[PDB]
């Protein structure tokens, strides 16, 4: 396994995007892997054609909470190791981290919370950031080769959304959560997108209000990290707006090794 070329895509419901092109995206084999964010997959009840594809390992994880968050990946090689959360209860009883091991690198899958709701969900979602910047960085420390892929939530930088300065005081892009993003990226990772295009205008989300995503008022909320020990296995990375059925866009990266 010489090249891994990767798409993450919050689906905002995976049995509703599998009527939208999820499954030709997924039959298609055109991705060593695959990962989904926010299934809304209530325990463990996945769609019929979900479950048995030819080809792909598959491996999900759902949230407490029925209709709720949940991830998956897929791969069409096995992983070496499976874990499904941190290891932090009141994190992985929310059902939005998957981990899977690669011979070549840790893959970690994330939807990380969304804190419009209320000041609390605002904490949560900061409290979630400094547990998996923790586990990262300990995974890290050991010699790991991180790539990180899901729904950060957040844009990180002006050019990171069309309208910075309506958007200010709305969970998305305060300046305590751009703020945990640099902590983030200083402590060794980096932004693929950013490795290669410098440009504003690419986004991965958009309001479903009419004509936002045709006008592109969008904000880049969906990101692949790989760790600095991966730099020179990067080899592109991608925003992929032609894909339809989910208010996100899916992402990604192609990698290669030897
Ligand atoms: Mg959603």
């Amino acid at each position: 396994a010489e090249h891994y070329n990767l798409i993450s895509w919050n689906v905002n419901g995976l049995r509703a995007a599998v009527k939208k092109g999820f499954l030709d995206l997924l039959l298609e084999h055109r991705f060593d892997i695959v990962c989904v964010q926010e299934t809304k997959v209530s325990q463990d009840k996945l769609p019929r054609e979900v479950k048995n594809i030819q080809g792909y390992y598959n491996y999900f994880v759902s949230a407490e909470q029925n209709g709720y968050s949940g991830v998956g990946t897929f791969s069409k090689n096995k992983p070496i190791k499976l874990e499904k959360g941190m290891g932090i209860e009141v994190f992985d009883r929310e059902g939005r981290f998957l981990r899977t091991d690669y011979e070549d690198f840790v893959l970690l899958n994330i939807y990380f919370p969304n804190g419009k709701m209320s000041q609390e969900r605002l904490g949560y979602k900061m409290a979630f950031y400094d547990a998996f910047l923790d586990y990262a960085n300990a995974l890290k420390s050991e010699g790991k080769k991180l790539v990180i892929c899901g729904d950060v939530n957040t844009a990180h930088k002006e050019i990171d959304l069309a309208r910075p300065k309506q958007n200010e005081m709305i969970s998305g892009f305060l300046p305590e959560e751009r703020a945990w993003m640099d902590k983030f990226l200083a402590a060794g990772y980096l932004d693929s997108f950013r490795m290669f295009n410098p440009e504003g205008g690419n986004y991965s989300w958009w309001s479903y209000r009419t004509g936002a995503r045709s006008r592109n008022v969008g904000w880049r909320l969906d990101y692949v990290f790989v760790s600095e020990n991966l730099r020179e296995n990067v080899k592109s990375a991608s925003i992929y707006p032609e894909i339809m059925g989910s208010d996100h866009c899916p992402v990604g990266l192609e990698l290669e090794f030897v």
